[PDB]
């Protein structure tokens, strides 16, 4: 009875501040992790840069654009992509930022998205 989307507005954390560096250990588990998380509001969204995903824990769970028309109420409609070992598991649109636990750190903005929960 889930609704195929839910909008969400995750936090942004910087790299250096994350406390909990990945979600798991194996794809299956990191993708599981992340829509729990999210469903419990407690994950956050780190920004790809240079050096970030060699501070963060593989496997990295990604949100990607899922579309391009839309966008309802400000929202990027998005979809989880895993990534181990170079490959990865989903094939999506432009990444947004890695998701990882939120643990109370202080974000520097906040990220509206459209998640397709599955
Ligand atoms: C505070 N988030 C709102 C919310 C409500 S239900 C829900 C959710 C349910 C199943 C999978 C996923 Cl990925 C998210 N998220």
């Amino acid at each position: 009875m889930e609704k195929t989307h839910v909008q969400l507005s995750l936090p942004v954390l910087q790299v250096r501040d994350v406390l909990v560096r990945g979600f798991g250990d194996s794809v299956e588990e990191v993708l599981s992790e992340a829509r729990q998380h999210l469903k419990d509001g407690t994950c956050g969204l780190v920004e790809v840069e240079k050096g970030v995903l060699p501070q963060l824990e593989q496997p990295y769970v990604f949100i990607k654009r899922s579309d391009a028309r839309t966008a309802p109420h400000g929202h990027v409609m998005v979809e989880l992509v895993a990534e181990l070992e170079g490959i990865q598991y989903g094939r999506s649109g432009e990444t947004l930022g890695v998701l990882v636990p939120h643990v109370g750190e202080i974000p520097v903005a906040y990220r509206k998205v459209l998640l397709r929960k599955n």
